[PDB]
């Protein structure tokens, strides 16, 4: 069983070291908090939160960093290396990379103005990476609501609240033009933009992402508060201003009978959202963890111990 007090004796200063690292990095890179939260999400959705995503290539297995959902998208790996080194210095061979990334995600959320809570700990590090599993398990922005629900249920999160609350991670961070080009100019081969995208916002997005333009250009997930972790993400959905297809579907999909009330509830109350986010975050962080003597306490998050 994972417990929040796992390192209270072996490394009581772990959370503080992680926090300090993120604060320092945020000065030069204001996007790092969002990036780190996403790393934890992509870790947990592939064989569980076992730091498998942090492993680099080996001749026996490919890195998950080359998965379609990670390649030229996932970022912040050096920052994780930095805090790991700092933690290793303070508490040698004690904190697993899986736990380190979980704490980093929570601290990132709190630093961005979100809720503060102690995450369950005790996770251990994987002995391999899973590229094929990452390609199969990570959801895509073009997924329909039924597909989004399928993706979450596939890894163990059955509740619509899990999906709606965790999607709130898009209250900050960036998104490449490539992922919304269809919504802007030719959605589902209709030759027309996605009708669920507010027409005024459509104009703004087309200006940021012109046809035949730089597909790698970045746009903010939350037009209201781009870098602040708050419930504004849901207010946007209510106005048909969700950035990617998977965001807006939570409110506009024909299959959204169960998700619409959740979107409204979170848009109406920061407290309701924050409570649900913490609840969902801990549930995601409890996905098939290696514990006890299973796996290792990786010393270098990029490679398995030898
Ligand atoms: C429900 C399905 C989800 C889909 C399809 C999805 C899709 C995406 C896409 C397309 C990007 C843009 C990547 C890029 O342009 O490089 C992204 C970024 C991001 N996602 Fe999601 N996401 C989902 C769920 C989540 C969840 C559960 C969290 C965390 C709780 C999360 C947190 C983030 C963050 C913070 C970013 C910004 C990262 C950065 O700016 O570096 N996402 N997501
Ligand atoms: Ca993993
Ligand atoms: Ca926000």
């Amino acid at each position: 069983q994972l417990t929040p007090t796992f390192y209270d004796n072996s490394c009581p200063n772990v959370s503080n070291i992680v926090r300090d690292t993120i604060v320092n990095e945020l000065r030069s890179d204001p996007r790092i908090a969002a990036s780190i939260l996403r790393l934890h999400f992509h870790d947990c959705f592939v064989n569980g939160c076992d730091a498998s995503i942090l492993l680099d290539n080996t001749t026996s297995f490919r890195t998950e960093k080359d998965a379609f959902g990670n390649a030229n998208s996932a970022r912040g790996f050096p920052v994780i290396d930095r805090m790991k080194a700092a933690v290793e210095s303070a508490c040698p061979r004690t904190v697993s990379c899986a736990d380190l990334l979980t704490i980093a995600a929570q601290q990132s959320v709190t630093l961005a103005g979100g809720p503060s809570w102690r995450v369950p700990l005790g996770r251990r590090d994987s002995l391999q990476a899973f590229l094929d599993l990452a390609n199969a398990n990570l959801p895509a922005p073009f997924f329909t609501l039924p597909q989004l629900k399928d993706s979450f249920r596939n890894v163990g999160l059955n509740r619509s609240s899990d999906l709606v609350a965790l999607s709130g991670g898009h209250t900050f961070g960036k998104n490449q033009c490539r992922f919304i080009m269809d919504r802007l100019y030719n959605f589902s081969n209709t030759g027309l933009p996605d009708p669920t995208l507010n027409t005024t916002y459509l104009q703004t997005l087309r200006g940021l992402c012109p046809l035949n333009g730089n597909l790698s250009a970045l746009v903010d997930f939350d037009l209201r508060t781009p870098t602040i972790f708050d419930n504004k993400y849901y207010v946007n959905l209510e106005e048909q201003k969700g950035l990617i297809q998977s965001d807006q579907e939570l409110f506009s999909s024909p299959n959204a009978t169960d998700t619409i009330p959740l979107v409204r509830s979170f848009a109406n109350s920061t407290q309701t959202f924050f409570n649900a986010f913490v609840e969902a975050m801990d549930r995601m962080g409890n996905i098939t963890p290696l514990t006890g003597t299973q796996g290792q306490i990786r010393l270098n998050c990029r490679v398995v111990n030898s």
